[PDB]
């Protein structure tokens, strides 16, 4: 177990003092917060835990307010006290998503400072695919030590109890090894990660510097007009009523929109072929190959979609204002994916359609205050431009170079044709091909999505690798070393390891292909997008311009700018966007604005 011997209770400030003094002069100290709420804005903190050495770390209750709860130094005598230290950016701090700590102290008017090592973080950047990077696996992982979870002293279900109610030993005991083995998580884990260069820069100059970046975008939150969200959940109930009784009048009698048992029996049954169409799914969509012509399919196509738009943007983005600010605090998850993007929870804007009227509708939720601008900065095809340079091809980088839609530019070149009278097939065909290489997508895979015969999609391939060889290239050579060092790196030095290169499993092994070729291309805007958000936010920082920095979605950056400053505002986002990243890839910065989201977009 973990006693209450291990660890210190501070109960007064000469002890407070004593430690203060020890953690001045500390190389490097772990540092961490307890509070009654994991909701940021709201939360209040309930009590401070630092970590000198390993073993030796201490737990300092400031707001436990349990019945008959010992005397405890106050939140703030306590706060003013370790004001300083928390705002000296030569003490270095070393924690476990310090995000979230910065935030809590923010609450206070505290700036903290020296945030310089993330466990989190610094295993993400070992290897984003070795598993869970919280502590609690974390720890199990490196130090083969199993820690104290939160349920074992709040409990578990709706009678759990909140860091406040907890008594101050047992709450002593979890937070203060939390502190300890963190520190001792980063003191095996930082000496790892300087055996190489590429890691150790993205860990650095990007990761690192974006944990406070990302705790001022979560904080500001974004503005969502509730009522403009409702009228749009009462015209939807309309809206599904009317589709469901048109497909009941195409048919007879009634039925659910459920394939693979009321619609086959109507369908097929009415002529047609056969099998159904999963909700896989981006592959060989049935319906929607019958609504070219058919009206049925057709019109259970777009019920479903509107059914799965309704419950979850439209009845659930009202429910996340936060009453304290009256805007929508997202959560934004640095060390989940594999290559290195943000993604994005509640609401998770990512998956709010973008080729999709519906998908403009959520957006013209998002609005922008009185006086103030919805901004949006987009990096047009990040991706395709990157291809461009790690494949060399002086096609690609021609056509971008001389501001030429390159998905034109590639069909002028794959079909051999003139430039202006490139058609909307034959640019839709070039366009496919495109983003197929991005995903190493296969030459079925292409048919599938083109719905042109097999072969005859290997044609347009072997067309476009005649014309573009660069590429067929990076994607031989990328295969190469993904094989020869189990890994592949994006152009800043971050790392995707892929164990099932040499798999011998055949579909198992392919996988490992497609994300060896698409890994670079997906990392490298990933790394670029990181540079340009801590790029702005220093702008913001020491300038103080009337513009916040509210979401990152995709390949853009959105702000509220004052309508009176929009102009040179716009003029500077887009110069640190495109010149104050990287100076190798042929960037391009689209910036737009309105009266909300959809506007800007
Ligand atoms: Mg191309
Ligand atoms: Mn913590
Ligand atoms: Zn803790
Ligand atoms: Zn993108
Ligand atoms: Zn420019």
């Amino acid at each position: 177990m973990i006693s209450y011997d291990n660890y210190v209770t501070i109960l007064d400030e000469e002890t407070l003092k004593a430690w203060i003094a020890k953690l001045e002069k500390a190389p490097v100290f772990a540092f961490d917060t307890e509070t009654d709420s994991l909701d940021n804005i709201s939360a209040n903190l309930v009590g401070l835990s630092f970590a000198i050495e390993p073993g030796v770390a201490a737990y300092i209750p400031v707001a436990h307010d349990y019945l008959d709860a010992p005397d405890q130094i106050s939140r703030e005598r306590a706060l003013e006290l370790l004001k300083p230290l928390l705002e000296d950016e030569k003490a270095l701090k070393v924690g476990q998503n310090l995000k979230y700590d910065r935030g809590i102290l923010a609450n206070y008017g505290i700036e903290l400072r020296g945030i310089a090592f993330d466990t989190m973080l610094e295993s993400y950047i070992l290897n984003s695919v070795a598993g869970r990077h919280d502590m609690d696996s974390l720890a199990e992982r490196w130090l083969k030590h199993k820690t104290i979870t939160f349920e074992e002293i709040a409990g578990k279900g709706k009678n759990q109890l909140t860091f406040n109610q907890i008594a101050l030993e047992e709450a002593g005991r979890y937070a203060a090894e939390d502190a300890d083995v963190t520190l001792q998580l980063h003191l095996k884990m930082w000496p790892d990660l300087q055996k190489h260069k590429g890691p150790l820069n993205v860990f650095e100059n990007i990761e690192m510097p974006l944990v406070p970046v990302l705790s001022r975008i979560e904080r500001n939150g974004v503005k969502i007009d509730p009522k403009v969200l409702h009228n749009h959940s009462e015209e939807l109930t309309l809206r599904l009523a009317e589709l469901e009784k048109k497909a009941h009048e195409i048919a007879g009698e009634e039925f659910n929109l459920s394939s693979t048992k009321q619609l086959q029996t109507i369908l097929f049954e009415k002529q047609g072929i056969k099998p159904l169409k999963k909700t896989p799914s981006t592959s060989e969509e049935v319906l929607e190959e019958l609504a070219l012509d058919y009206p049925l399919p057709k019109v259970i196509l777009e019920y479903r979609g509107l059914a799965k738009l309704k419950s979850t943007y439209t009845d659930k983005l009202p429910l996340m204002i936060n009453p304290k600010t009256g805007r929508v605090h997202t959560s934004y998850h640095q060390a989940v994916t594999a290559t290195g993007r943000l993604s994005s929870t509640d609401p998770n804007l990512q998956n709010i359609p973008v080729r999709n009227e519906e998908g403009r509708r959520i957006r013209q939720a998002f609005i922008a205050p009185e006086d103030y601008v919805i901004v949006s900065a987009d990096y047009s095809q990040i991706e395709l431009r990157i291809m461009a340079h790690l494949s060399r091809d002086k096609g690609l980088l021609t056509a971008f170079a001389e501001g030429k839609d390159i998905h034109r530019a590639t069909a002028a070149e794959v079909f051999g044709l003139p430039l202006e009278t490139v058609t909307s097939e034959q640019r839709r065909s070039a366009k496919a091909i495109n983003f197929g290489l991005i995903y190493g997508m296969s030459a079925f895979g292409l048919a599938r999505q083109l719905n042109i015969p097999r072969k005859e999609a290997q044609k347009y391939m072997d067309l476009y690798f005649e014309r573009y060889p660069g590429v067929l290239e990076y994607m031989e050579r990328t295969r190469a070393q993904a094989k020869e060092q189990g890994y592949v790196e994006t152009l800043d030095g971050r790392r995707l390891y892929l164990p099932d290169i040499k798999s011998s499993n055949g579909a198992r092994r392919a996988a490992a292909e497609r994300a060896a070729i698409n890994a670079p291309m997906q990392g490298t805007a990933a790394d670029i997008i990181k540079r340009a958000m801590i790029a702005v936010d220093a702008w913001l920082q020491a300038e103080q311009p009337r513009v916040r920095m509210i979401m990152q979605v995709h390949d853009e950056l959105v702000f509220e700018v004052h309508k009176d400053d929009v102009d040179a505002v716009a003029k500077q986002i887009h110069q640190l966007m495109e010149n104050c990243t990287r100076l190798d890839v042929p960037l391009l910065v689209e910036v737009g604005s309105g009266e909300n989201w959809d506007q800007a977009h």
